[PDB]
DNA sequence: ATAATGACGCT
DNA sequence: AGCGTCAT
């Protein structure tokens, strides 16, 4: 009825840059620029492990996490770029610093709430307001949206992708609300001028592309991003949910993608978002807890209530290095040299964060993983961080992990550890 | 023998 | 406090 919240009081955006490690890259190599390429870490074992891949190599079929020599195989021409190797381990200081470049431009436009090294969500609400002020009713030109797709559209009565994509477009355009400041589809439309915007400012004043999701919530617009990639931004109304929900794959929400996704296609045995409508919010409630089962209730609706935090720095500062199968770490001495690297950079970044953002870290996090347990820690210990110095970290580290060690004889480490992690965190201003 | 990171929920 | 989940 008319006491139905619809989610439609907020404009909400996603940007993600395309193949982020990649561009760094290739802005820095023009040698890289339009070539099927990738980024690597390491370079002894099977020509490294990948972890960013440009578009070019992904239609040979190159991913994530596949070895450089494997990739190799089904793309002869990938060029590599690898990962700068500091005290023995990977070191993405170009890519922080690369984002820190993109999350002040987009602060110029709102208040952005970072949620990766490549990711912001933009809450858009006031600065749609107020541009729909600056426009008197205005209408607006699809030349205010060239790179944007509307989800859904064209419908009813061309062969090539920008035929599509300007069809829609105008279809969408033609039927939209201008006298009434209050449509959420013009809000939204509106907040969608404002990203290519925003797309334009971030690819004219850096070089890199990325694509952008618009819709009334953070979810919403998380999907709605990655519908049109790379290089383009799509918006999602409240109106295209019930079609696209109906035939999407549960596990494409953000935060489904994992257990509670897999327990709400088992229990209830369904598939796509969609299907969830048909059960009460007491029975979801029942299934998946009353936390989960509410936010179900209303997302499959398209309605979501995640604010968008005002938050553009990271609240941790870590460092962490994997030592797999026979590299494991069996040894005192090794134990020692390699928690003193971790805390070595630790420090470096540190001592740069306090005089950038005026902010001192006050608690130590140590976090080990012992040879044959699967899980990401096997443990997790703290102490207070008192002094931004690597010698007294990696030393009051040790201290708290050290009787985790099994081994009878005193300089042998035993289970083995597979991983070391060390997290600065609880910041107090400075 | 993916990695190296991050945010946050539960108890 | 410490462990578990989900994401880039
Ligand atoms: C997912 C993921 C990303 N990264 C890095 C490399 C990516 O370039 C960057 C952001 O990742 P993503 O946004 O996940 O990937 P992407 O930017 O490379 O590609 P897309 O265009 O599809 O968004 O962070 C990792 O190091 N490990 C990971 O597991
Ligand atoms: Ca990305
Ligand atoms: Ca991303």
């Amino acid at each position: 009825g008319p006491h139905m919240a619809t989610g439609q009081d907020r404009v909400v955006a996603l940007v993600d840059m395309d193949c982020f490690f990649v561009q760094v890259e290739q802005r820095q190599n023009p040698h890289l620029r339009n070539k099927p390429c990738a980024v690597v870490q390491y370079k002894s074992w099977k020509g490294g492990g990948i972890i960013a891949v440009s578009y070019e190599a992904r239609a040979f079929g190159v991913t994530r996490s596949m070895w450089a020599d494997d990739a190799k195989k089904l793309c002869p021409d990938l060029l590599l770029a690898q990962v700068r190797e500091s005290r023995g381990k990977a070191n993405l200081t170009k890519y922080r610093e690369a984002s820190v470049e993109v999350m002040e431009i987009m602060s110029r436009f709102a208040v952005i709430e970072r949620a990766s090294i490549d990711e912001a969500y933009v809450d858009l609400t006031s600065a749609v307001q107020e541009r729909l002020q600056k426009l008197q009713g205005q209408p607006i030109s699809a030349d205010l949206l060239p790179s944007t797709y509307i989800e859904g559209l064209p419908q009813g009565p061309t062969v090539q992708k920008e035929g599509m994509r300007k069809q829609g477009l105008f279809q969408w355009l033609d039927s939209l609300q201008i006298d009434n400041l209050t449509s959420p589809d013009l809000q939204l439309t509106v907040g969608a001028v404002i990203v290519e915007e925003m797309r334009a400012a971030i690819e004219r004043e850096t070089g890199f592309q990325c694509s952008a999701g618009i819709s009334h919530n953070k979810v919403l617009a998380k999907l709605a991003c990655g519908l049109n990639k790379p290089n383009r931004q799509t918006l999602v109304s409240h109106g295209s949910v019930p079609q696209l929900f109906s035939q999407m794959p549960i596990r494409k929400i953000r935060s489904l993608g994992g257990k509670l996704g897999a327990s709400v296609i088992e229990i209830l045995g369904i598939e796509y978002m969609g299907e969830l409508t048909q059960f009460t919010e007491s029975q979801l409630q029942s299934h998946f807890g009353e936390k989960n089962g509410s936010w179900l209730y209303a997302m499959c609706r398209g309605i979501e209530h995640d604010p968008v935090k005002p938050r553009q720095l990271p609240k941790t500062i870590g460092c962490s290095k994997n030592f797999p199968g026979k590299t494991a770490l069996a040894t005192r001495e090794q134990v020692q040299w390699w928690l003193l690297q971790l805390a070595q950079e630790l420090e470096e970044r540190l001592t740069k964060d306090r005089n950038d953002n005026d902010r001192v870290a006050t608690q130590l996090v140590v976090s080990i993983r012992v040879q044959g347990d699967k899980r990401l820690s096997s443990l997790r210990r703290c102490c207070a961080l008192t002094r931004y110095d690597a010698h007294k970290m990696s030393h009051d580290a040790f201290t708290v992990i050290k009787n985790c060690n099994t081994s009878g004889i005193q300089t042998e480490w035993s289970p083995p550890l597979t991983m070391l992690f060390l997290c600065a965190t609880k910041f107090s201003a400075s």
